[PDB]
């Protein structure tokens, strides 16, 4: 029974959740100042996003030194100071761990380019232009055009799968194992509980390196042929020696990979998130495309997910949010009349599910997207890039305004809301993006003061699953898998079972357990709600719009 098993992690981006120096961007001292904030919501984990020396040319996740913190963020003092502080208060705290890639500025890859004589050549993925003059392979970065970056003094490509200054280490190089494996080694003897290991699954290339008539060559590498080869000897030789928590992020992977990727018997990770319940308002896979979400298709997402994991033994990193997605509220919920519902319905729709949850910072204040309705309000790169794309191509400004308040990637970047004072209490100086009006209304301070906010709702859903055990061992059973408005499911215990109801619209409408439902001899009580409109009876009664009900079953 590892003590991962039953957290909840609370995912911190250091450089929009508390300035504390007045530069405008987040720092570690404004995370210390807010541990009891965090013990405040039962979060007994903490997870910060990449910290390390980096020239940010990728969003700190292009490194050029993993054993340094980068300076803005605070010093190594502070770090220590944050895990002493931490623990003390019953928290752990997990890295970012970005080991496919590193930052050309990294020393390895500095020495690495000068020669291919070099004793860090084969640290990176080095090949020749092929005769009729085309890159080594037709392979795309997911930043878009080709994977390989060309480099003139040693004649050679070296890949990136993302950025151009993101170059993919070569894992089947012996030596850089064992580098990344000292690395690891140097935080957990500094006393970091765990790792999330970034698009970890990308780690192994097919050796042959062949042309993708079918794609952009994902195919041959992800979930390659020595993945778990590799997660493994990482486990012996690291995880292996600490009480330790492992999270990997799955690029596009598949669930029998995710299997083998948790089970505890493979030894490799406790537990993997995917992204496919996130893509369900994807029209044609197109990612900055509008489109409604598709529920029927989130519900069978979720529920495979939740049923072959269980049956193989797997475990699932529970999450709506990152740094990189909309705000759930604004996705997936209502940011308008209903936020509030809306909000504690999508918290109790996924912590219900069987897995560790992650909340996102500003998740549990119910922070929306920021809708800036002018490009001067915007940061990230690609956000400004498709503007301006866009406008050449002659797209009202309007129309590109509401493609970037749909999909910006600066949405769940602006500070965290404190307080109703300037700049939501984020920075006593200019804050690096902007704080939406919203503030006012949507900060730490008045849902702290308000026992029917978010934030009590997600606290007690924190406590229920440290308090009910069928939270984590109950197997999970959708029930009206057709519906158009409900999303409703059991998690099946021994003579004890919950029924977790969530109308995922603002209609009304009817609710009715199916028939083959075995609930004789068991009395039933609420075990949290959104709603104090409880029902005379949950076996049929009409649905609230947003309406979110549990109900432990018990023989
Ligand atoms: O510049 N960046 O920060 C950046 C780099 C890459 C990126 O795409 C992908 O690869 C990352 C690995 O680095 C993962 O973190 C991320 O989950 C995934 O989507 C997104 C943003
Ligand atoms: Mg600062």
């Amino acid at each position: 029974n590892p003590w991962w098993k039953k957290a909840v992690v609370y995912q911190i981006y250091p450089k929009s959740f508390k300035d504390t120096t007045g530069n405008g961007v987040g720092d570690i001292r404004g995370i210390i100042e807010k541990l009891d904030y965090i013990k405040e919501l039962a979060c007994d984990v903490i997870w910060l996003t990449p910290i390390y020396q980096s020239p940010q040319n990728d969003n700190g996740y292009d490194i050029s030194d993993y054993y340094s913190i980068h300076e803005e963020y605070g010093t190594m003092a502070d770090f220590e100071e944050l895990l002493e502080e931490a623990h003390k208060r019953g928290i752990k705290v997990i890295m970012d761990l970005v080991v496919n890639h590193t930052s050309t500025e990294h020393r390895w890859f500095k020495e690495a380019a000068s020669g291919k004589e070099n004793l860090y050549r084969d640290f990176y993925i080095w090949k020749d232009m092929k005769p009729n003059g085309a890159p080594p392979t037709n392979w795309e970065s997911k930043f878009g055009g080709s994977a390989w970056e060309f480099h003139a003094e040693s004649g050679q490509y070296y890949l990136h799968l993302y950025d151009v200054t993101q170059a993919d280490l070569n894992w089947e190089n012996e030596a850089v194992r064992k580098k990344v494996y000292e690395m690891m080694h140097f935080w957990f003897e500094k006393g970091i509980d765990g790792f999330q290991l970034d698009v970890i699954n990308v780690i192994s290339k097919d050796q042959r390196f062949p042309d993708d008539d079918e794609g952009d060559g994902r195919r041959f590498y992800t979930d390659g042929p020595r993945v778990h080869e590799f997660l493994n000897e990482m486990n012996r030789e690291v995880f292996s020696k600490y009480d330790s928590m492992t999270v990997g992020e799955m690029s596009s992977t598949t669930i029998a990979d995710c299997i083998r990727y948790t089970n505890p018997e493979s030894r490799e990770l406790d537990m993997v998130f995917n992204f496919h319940h996130l893509k369900a308002d994807y029209p044609n896979g197109e990612k900055w495309a509008l489109a409604d979400f598709d529920f029927l298709k989130l519900k069978k997402i979720l529920s495979e997910w939740q049923t072959e994991m269980n049956k193989g033994g797997g475990w699932n990193a529970l999450f709506w949010c990152n740094h990189d997605q909309p705000r759930i509220v604004s996705r997936y919920g209502d940011d308008g009349k209903y936020r509030k519902k809306s909000a504690k319905m999508l918290a109790t729709a996924i912590h219900m599910l069987q897995g560790t949850p992650y909340i996102y910072q500003g998740e549990e204040l119910g922070m929306t997207n920021p809708k800036f309705d002018d490009i001067s309000l915007y940061r990230d790169v690609e956000s400004l890039n498709m503007y301006r794309i866009l406008k050449e191509a002659g797209k009202p400004e309007a129309e590109i305004i509401e493609i970037l308040k749909a999909k910006s990637r600066d949405n769940s970047r602006t500070p965290v809301q404190w307080n109703g004072e300037e700049n939501a209490g984020f920075t006593a100086g200019t804050p690096w993006i902007p704080v939406p009006d919203n503030y006012k209304e949507i900060n730490a301070e008045e849902a702290l003061n308000d026992p029917d906010s978010i934030f009590y709702h997600y606290k007690k859903l924190n406590e229920l699953r440290k308090e009910f055990d069928i939270i984590t061992t109950g197997d999970y059973q959708l029930i009206l898998e057709d519906d158009q408005e409900l999303y409703a499911y059991l998690r099946n215990g021994a003579d004890e079972k919950l029924l977790v109801i969530n109308n995922f619209y603002g209609k009304e409408t009817e609710f009715q357990l199916p028939d083959d439902i075995d609930i004789e001899g068991y009395d039933a009580k609420v075990l949290i709600s959104n709603d104090t409109d409880l029902p005379e009876s949950f076996k049929r009664f009409t649905v609230k719009p947003y309406q979110s009900i549990v109900y432990h079953l018990a023989k």
